[PDB]
């Protein structure tokens, strides 16, 4: 497939009540490539006014008797499912909109988080009329049930890693429920989610369900926040804004809350793996979307018996890692998304090399022409050093030396946080031990970055607060009614 | 059964690692019976210096490869099942606790309070072996499971109301699951909690998995809520204090949290009720356990054409209502908590004459000791009252009218809480699309108040986060932790 | 809609490896229209030794490796979703086969029987990424999870009363849990069917899932029943015939046997009801599909103080009725389904005359071209006549008289059967009372024959062993297997 | 702890209606002792006389209304709770019973026998008030919920190799369901289960919830198997009677069927596995209980390069084997269950040296009195010779060479039956393609006969239908009701 040619941005205004509107205060913030420089376009910039609006229109499409109130179950499926077959018709345009304005490799925008998005919308299409309460065996003459009814008005606030897939996963599970949706997406890539507003229309969804409003953080995102007409909020982002939106539900009107907050995520190599299939899985474990992800790898754990020709193997690799334009079929890592990513990764570089730490390759030395870093691998790192404890966002792989497996389960569980976790082995008891052992939501053996749309998702400890993902996602969507009715007499 | 006669108050320690401690500052509290003013008895003051010792032995006992983590599931079931056979050997000593430290009739806490306190721990001791992941058909060459794993450190904050129901509703599920436990009862009443610890000692846990600590809210209750090594908060209390755990928990360790609120339940009666029937369950709804459940019927709806007869009924009960010393078996109310609580409710019955209520009887104090109050019953109550916003934890009915059922349906949905509701008809359309209208966590049908240890129990809005009780309190105190495994081949 | 003109019969050979294949012996059978009673066209007549071939090839589809096992469980319900849009595109040809082949109104077989059709392959699309195993907490030092497999080759078995239907209920959940499938459709009805294997090769199911062979029950039939090669036969028809099913299941293979037979069900009216919403309910629930269903509310119980009234109108609403040809739009009831179903109705008219009960209208046949029958209402029912006794599949409705509610539980409880039960009030109480005591496995309160593509069936005494529909019916389809794994310590 | 002394027999009647009653017919038949031949008592021996009158009682304790059906859930599980306390007072006994009537080693009886038994009886009574049904979301305005009832009156024929633990896995899941029984025990050991007709007396059952029938198969057994007021039977669980039972329950009255039939379960020992500690699991799952274990076992794959190391400790450890009194703590091995089964081993014996497998060990009887046989160990055995098919109810092992994993999966599913699989390996990949690819209902991994009252039980293909144990072991003995409601709007 081939990235469509002169794509014009069509849509740039704020969605709700499926019409396309200006800013209540006039302003308009620019969106910008980040492969090059130059301003794609200039976004409409919703405030807390253009919030309020999107509230009122959600809160009335989710109002008793009201159009998706008394849909089907089965219907709202039919919704998300046309919604993935019009994603399907326009692959794409969704795919060079995501090259274009995120960064990434478009053959791997069209392969990988077009396909999340198909995978997604079709998976909890089938989810919709299959949420069940339950009956209950209950003391006295009584007949107790209860019913998972959608909890209402959500807002939801995604960052840029990945644009049109965390848009997928926030909205699917929720429409999946029978909430109405006010979606804030990240300000540098608001693009992908605006044009699926116009395919949110064109499936045929009721006004007011999804609202699509792009703007700033601390405007838009804190209106949503501590806005008293929202039920429930999800929130995808850094641990510090993640408190702020928790200390925002209980100042306000003690909105329901999950955060997804992601961590500095271990990787532990043994010396049973094959070393061919672990250094290119840990590889891309850490190197994948420009390293910007929280799943990343960043530290990895090598036994002692593989450690040198792990990194040799690593740096090998790391230097034929081809650096480019996310156009090119030929690239396989493009640019960080904007100048202060691009900045404060290369202190960390920096700081790499000020505590003590073999710079293999890597250090950053690309053309200008762009946001592209060089491919980094650092080696002798220890769990003293800066690089280790803060995450990097950014194609820089750290090993680190282990001997024992009880020593590395110590080292990698030390950390607030703790998302997910990878272990490389053939060793069925060394396994099974060190995936129980970790202090993570995901644990994966002999993979790594293994999603899907069937699996629950989510962090442990600071990074955080709820599960996302699977049949679990669902529960995150729901409230729980419990009807108790008085009988004549109970029996069975 | 009758009450224990030389009641003597033999725990009135801190409970840490299975030990009785004293404070770290020496000071003691008072406990007084709220029937005469009296004081019964001092405890030891847990504050921040005896929340972190506390702390540490519960994380100590959660520590890999401890007791209480190698445990098997279902022997954690037999410490769950062996603690309930302790309360029911002990029974008449806690009933008879719970009213000299509560007010609570002694017929009521031995047949209602010490009932639920048992069945809830022989409930859930049958869930900790039952407690089940699943295993997922995820796309690719995969399998995927997931694991149902504790917490850790559970901190825990209950009210006066129940004293000891609560504390079976909070430790019950936590320990099923598996977790440990910081517990801090309220102030007024921790004299059941503290024999609790003995009978905790008593069946054989392991040191430092249930932790109680007496102590006032903003010292032991506020160090629990901001620690940084809770991994969760479980709160039970007031919507303004709710407000400030949530807070609290984001800005410090962003700890997951609980919090059952309560609110201002509606109670509906159409006229196709049986009446005699109607009127003595709504008169339960706002009197039993002196007015101070969260679940009280505050707000009472009558049809218009019954209204001045379930009027007229329900104030000649309440003229009836015998209002004594908890110890006498014809005693049918005891008194309020303190003066706190005595001196707010009598405000509130100004409030209400003031703006035009119809005192139909009642609305005075009772006696010269104790905090009795004259049972109180509100006639012609509108929906702009105060008595009608705010919650009157006191035995003061009020009941107002209403014409048809999208009326009805509207005005017990107008409120910022959701906890409860009910409905009296013999109507099945009526009782099932009222039932379904009402934004509340639990709805009764011809009933009030049918709680059990297998029915959820929570609030919609602002009412609370999260449920108690039956199989999805379980969901409270486990984290779910996906494990994906890259398998050669794969064959659905 | 209009039925599509001079229709061509296009497939009328067996189906297996999705290929039309003709009979191992040559022999062939004629299908006939029963409005007209000529024959419709000639299909081949499959035997022991063509059921031979279709298990082998279903018994190679499901071998390990094989497209149908490595396919993603979502891939497979993208298949069944992909059958459901060309059963869609179909709609109006498979509604005039139905109407052609088994006599229903056109109507009817397009906006009920074919909706059905639709919403059940949808429905089922949904399930196969989603049927969940289980990881359990067991003592000792293990790891155990569970794996939902499916059986293998599944022998289906179905009647002539809803052909398509049928079809779709049986192989829907098979398909969706991953089996392969020999379906034997019944010799009067077998046209549908064959058109399904069709739409099967055009929606690209691998060659030998589904496999499609027309026959005669004590030949075709019989040999899926007593075959060692097929894991698990699911019937649908007579009691008698079930009695064959399972007993050829015990003496060779001991498959797993699911059962779905007759009903005699009743329909039980209160006095407080809506006496014309129940008039047309209880009309429709015995005599649609010309009074062809199991769940066919044969005996209908009217509470005294409605009865003559209530005969009234069932009388006019019966000389109402409108039959004739089933292509007319204006044509309510068809004909019976063939020659030897025509005479067993008459021959149990005649029983109900030549006894006490009092015919109110119709009671013979229309003409000669057909099996039509006219409209037929018994009064004065009582229960020790045949007629009361014995499943009339024919537009024969019996009304009968009770007095109280405990006299009419008796009554409708009475029967080796009990598929499914009816009852209209407005009262709550013995709603709920009547619904609970019920001995069928369903139960319609203010409704009658509201099956859904959700929501089990049917299935209660001998009138069934299992259960389809629903999620409980992916039970009957996959089999489970625990796998325990030894570890080092396991903790949690 | 040390048999019981002496001993008497106390319980030797048939128990109905919670009554101890003579044989209708006034016989009685002998119980012997299989470690000396000699007759330890006589018991009534029931026929279909005796059946009728246990049926007729377990259908009046399950009538509508009775204390068995209107009793709490929960109060179901209480009484089941108190069994289990009454078996662990009376442990020492119950195992002296065990080890005397049936031939197990009293410390087998003791610590494994008993031990499965309490935990049984205490796992199902926690499941009684957790049976849950469910809510559906269907089309169109309707309220859908599903009831799980029980059954009701539960024929259930148990063997002699586990007499006391097969009787609490059959009574124990339905009890907890609420059902009624009537269970046959083997003819050879009816004393366990007499002794808790019992203590299901002294627990407080109400009467004729569970009748005990001490009779031969043909006589008390056939006629429970083919009674017309028997709703379900569930059978354990020998192939040929298994094909008796499920054919005359179709000719019968269709009675739900469970079976729980024998194997032929392969172990699979692949050359990267702990060898010593292989040798040794291997070792019991071989000659535990006697070699009467339907779990055996018999089949022992090991691969081709530690193939006669493996034979080697073998035989080692065979002819190390302690054979003796089941009274004395020595014995690891009692005498076979009787002289038709010891007549039956000792002709395979000759079947496996007549056919060229190498007799390393054993092959004979010991001693002069008893049924005691010579741990026997046959090498170089192939799939085609008689003892690698046929079950050996007895101590003699099998030993067959492999090499290549997909060669040992083919021969080892290459059986009618498929109750149980174990693999022994360190290699994550080999134990995850052997255990998905095994076809059996339980596959272990590094480990044998594990088995807990959490994990489901079954066999795949002639092994049985159906599963025990764990939740699953519940749906066998529940109906599901559907209750589909019409209600007037209806929301999400
Ligand atoms: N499937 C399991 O879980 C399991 C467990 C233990 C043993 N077993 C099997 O038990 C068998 C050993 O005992 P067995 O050889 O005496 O088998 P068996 O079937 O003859 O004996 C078991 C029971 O079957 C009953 N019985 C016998 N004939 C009957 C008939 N015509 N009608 C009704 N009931 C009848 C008897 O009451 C007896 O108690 C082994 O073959 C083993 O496979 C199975
Ligand atoms: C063929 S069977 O289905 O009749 C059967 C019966 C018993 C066992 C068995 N065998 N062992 C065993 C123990 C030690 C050694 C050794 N060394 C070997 C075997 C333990 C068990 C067992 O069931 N435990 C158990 C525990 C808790 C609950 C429960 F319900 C059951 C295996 C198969």
């Amino acid at each position: 497939p081939s990235p469509t040619p002169n794509l014009e941005i069509k849509y740039t205004k704020i969605f709700i009540n499926n019409e396309w509107q200006n800013s209540e205060s006039g302003r308009v913030f620019p969106v910008y490539n980040p492969a090059t420089g130059e301003q794609v376009c200039e976004v409409q910039e919703a405030d807390k006014a253009d919030i309020d609006k999107a509230v009122q229109a959600a809160r009335l499409a989710f109002s008793l008797g009201s159009v998706w109130r008394r849909m089907d179950a089965s219907e709202r499926g039919r919704l998300l499912d046309k919604l993935a077959d019009l994603v399907e018709r326009d692959r794409a345009v969704l795919a060079t909109m995501e090259s274009l304005n995120g960064g990434k490799p478009f053959l791997q925008a069209f392969y990988v988080d077009l396909q999340g998005v198909i995978k997604t919308f079709r998976y909890y299409a089938g989810w919709a009329d299959k949420i069940h309460g339950m009956t209950i065996p209950v003391d006295g003459d009584y007949f107790t049930f209860t019913r998972h009814e959608p909890i209402g008005v959500c807002g939801q606030i995604i960052p840029w890693n990945f644009p049109l897939l965390m848009f997928a996963w926030k909205i699917a599970p929720a429409l999946c429920c029978g909430n109405t949706v006010v979606i804030k997406p990240a300000e540098q890539t608001p693009l992908s989610a605006l044009y699926m507003g116009a395919l949110i229309k064109e499936a045929g969804f009721p006004p007011g369900v999804i609202n699509i409003l792009p703007g700033y953080g601390p405007t838009a995102g804190a209106a949503i926040a501590s806005h008293i007409g929202i039920d429930k909020i999800a929130f995808t982002g850094s641990t510090e804004v993640g408190k702020l939106i928790q200390e925002a539900a209980g100042r306000s009107n003690l909105k329901r809350v999950t955060l997804e907050l992601g961590g500095k995520s271990p990787n532990i190599i043994f010396a049973d793996a094959d070393l061919d299939y672990a250094v290119e899985q840990a590889h891309q474990g850490v190197f994948f979307n420009q390293g910007q992800c929280c799943t990343a790898g960043s530290r990895i754990f090598v036994e002692e018996s593989i450690y040198e020709e792990f990194v040799r193997r690593s740096v090998e690799r790391a230097k034929r890692r081809v650096v480019g334009s996310p156009f090119d079929p030929t690239t396989e890592q493009g640019p960080q998304i904007d100048k202060k990513q691009y900045n404060k990764i290369l202190e960390l570089i920096q700081s790499g090399v000020a505590e003590g730490a073999k710079l293999e390759c890597g250090g950053k030395g690309l053309g200008r022409k762009g946001f592209f870093i060089e491919p980094t691998v650092f080696s002798n790192v220890t769990d003293d050093m800066r690089i280790a404890k803060e995450e990097i966002f950014g194609p820089v792989q750290e090993i680190l030396r282990f001997k024992t497996m009880d020593e590395v389960i110590e080292r990698a569980n030390n950390s607030d946080f703790g998302l997910v976790a990878a272990v490389f082995t053939n060793d069925i008891n060394k396994a099974l031990t060190v995936s129980s052992a970790m202090q993570a939501g995901t644990v994966w053996i002999n993979c790594y970055n293994a999603l899907n749309a069937q699996s629950p998702f989510g962090g442990f400890k600071m990074s955080g607060n709820g599960r996302e993902m699977g049949e679990f996602g669902l529960r995150e969507y729901s409230e729980v009614k419990t009807v108790t009715v008085k009988i004549p007499q109970k029996n069975s």
